[PDB]
């Protein structure tokens, strides 16, 4: 791009505090070369395919931590090339020839060659590298574009952190499905030579439209429909680990999937043309639990057979796609043996992808969708009540306005069973003990925001009253101990809900009949807090102590 070389700007905000203080931070380019399989001369080659040329690193981590500052500075990341030492030291061994080997000098993955760098301080780059000016820049990238301008402007190129900040500001709408093709191991078959595959994502509709620009090669760079792994020259497990962007409305992520299509890329452009994807896996970027892809590593099914078939949304997406779908399918065909019969074709070939998902509406929590899902999963309340706590408090405060509302209908509905009450009390505690947090405190004032407006509730307040009441009368349970002490440290919001419930009760019937009955539950509060504190303080001082703060 000759429009690029002038602005090849490079900002990497989301930096966090943390993301300073890391040991060892390192500015790794991937030198990837797109053309031929084979650099000879004589006959057509297939072009455009990536080969794995080398890695340059430098180790920015000082240069990150702000020592180091200076625009006019352009530090020589040093290049290293992989090792095709094949030609040189061939031309001296006489007297004892005995060697059977094979040369192996493109064949090995970016991965070790990058580690190799790491390992090793100094690169022979031999004059090979680049030229970059690092600095870093405080704020985030509305401070960075503004208060650096000169050096960051608007048609920078902005890559993101691979994650999330320390401070999560409300409204923080990402979509950020990064897909790092791991590694697949895919069997030669016929042909000796091991199959050049080349993972060609697609990004299908569950139609199986494929989904157009959906997949980013990486920062600073447009979507594309389908993206092109590293054509491994004859590598029967070509490792890649290669990080890519995909960006799917959040909405439409609900009905779309990454079919992931392996195509044996032959040295000859004719035989590569000639030569379908042998094998096709597929991933289902939600959870058949309604949820979407969950953070972390997905082992893909290689399929083979018809061609329409491992390429018909109709059958391939209704057959399972990963390793966990294989032994899913074939257990809960045990207990049925209903039309249950495995498929020869489920090869030995198989496909591993990492999956960070930063996004902000996605959810990936099935404990938290059946308790939100209280209304059909009345079942499952008691267990899903238990289980949200262990639910992370990023899963929670994704929707923890319709969490509260949930819980909130659950208490209207069914306050007759305490046992669920306690269970909302306590998920509830736990709730406000995180949005407390530093993480979560930027939130608080949108949890405000759900008090104030959006609180839908007229009697929990006298339930929740009841609860507490129980807690500080039996204070001196050990059990209760914790529950209680936590109940103090997330009192004020606490009442603020409760205070909302009693108002809407009030404004929705006019005037307290039971005024008289609630004052009175505040009076009695006062008296069992008086029979808590009037205990000896030995049992339970820091609880007295949270009482009095």
């Amino acid at each position: 791009e000759i429009e690029k070389l002038n602005n090849l700007q490079a900002v990497f905000t989301d930096l966090s505090s943390m993301d300073l203080i890391r040991p060892r931070v390192s500015l790794v380019c991937q030198i990837v070369r797109v053309g031929h399989m084979e650099l000879k001369e004589g006959k057509k080659h297939t072009c455009g395919l990536r080969r794995p040329f080398g890695v340059a690193v430098m180790d920015i981590t000082d240069i990150i931590h702000g020592k180091v500052d200076d625009e006019e500075k352009q530090h020589f990341i040093p290049f290293q090339q992989i090792a095709m030492e094949t030609y040189i030291r061939q031309r001296q061994l006489i007297m004892s020839p005995l060697i059977t080997s094979h040369v192996i000098g493109e064949n090995e993955p970016l991965t070790s060659v990058l580690n190799k760098v790491i390992a090793a301080k100094e690169v022979n780059h031999k004059g090979q590298g680049l030229w970059v000016s690092l600095k870093l820049l405080p704020g985030d990238l509305t401070q960075v574009q503004k208060n650096f301008s000169h050096l960051v402007d608007r048609s920078t190129a902005i890559a993101r952190k691979m994650g999330f900040p320390e401070i999560i500001l409300p409204g923080d709408v990402r979509n950020d499905i990064y897909v790092t093709l791991i590694h697949g191991e895919f069997d030669k078959g016929k042909k000796k030579t091991p199959k050049n595959v080349e993972v060609t994502m697609s990004v299908h509709d569950e139609e199986g439209k494929l989904l157009e620009k959906a997949i980013h090669p990486g920062a600073g760079y447009e979507g594309i429909s389908e993206y092109k792994s590293v054509v491994y020259y004859q590598v029967k497990q070509p490792c890649w680990y290669e990080t890519v962007k995909v960006s799917i409305a959040i909405e439409e992520v609900t009905r779309c999937h990454i079919r992931f299509t392996f195509r044996h890329r032959s040295s000859q452009e004719t035989r590569d043309k000639s030569e379908r994807a042998f094998g096709v896996a597929f991933v289902k970027l939600m959870n058949p639990d309604g949820t979407t892809l969950q953070d972390g590593r997905h082992d893909l099914v290689v399929y083979k057979g018809d061609n329409k078939k491992m390429e018909d949304a109709k059958f391939y997406l209704t057959l399972p796609g990963t390793k966990m779908e294989m032994e899913e399918k074939e257990l809960q065909a045990s207990k049925n043996l209903v039309t249950f019969t495995p498929s020869k074709d489920s090869t030995k070939d198989s496909f591993q992808i990492a999956t960070l998902i930063c996004s902000t509406k996605l959810t990936q929590n099935v404990d938290l969708l059946g308790l939100l899902n209280w209304r059909s999963n009345s079942q499952n309340i008691k267990h899903n009540l238990k289980k949200l706590m262990e639910v992370d408090g990023g899963e929670i405060v994704k929707f923890l306005q319709d969490t509260l509302d949930a819980l909130f209908n659950i208490m209207m509905e069914m306050s007759d069973s305490e046992t669920y009450d306690f269970l909302v009390f306590d998920a509830l505690v736990f709730i406000i003990s995180l949005i407390g947090d530093i993480k979560f405190q930027h939130f608080n004032p949108v949890l405000e925001t759900y008090i104030y407006k959006h609180f839908s509730a007229t009697l929990a307040y006298v339930k929740l009253s009841k609860v507490l009441n129980f807690y500080v009368a039996n204070a001196d349970d050990s059990s209760k101990t914790e529950l209680l002490f936590a109940a103090l440290k997330a009192l004020k919001y606490l009442f603020r809900f409760i205070i909302q419930s009693r108002v809407l009760y009030l404004r929705f019937y006019g005037q307290s009949k039971d005024g008289d009955e609630f004052n009175n539950s505040i009076r009695q509060l006062f008296l069992a807090f008086n029979m808590l504190m009037d205990r000896p303080l030995e049992e339970a001082v820091k609880i007295k102590g949270a009482a009095l703060k």
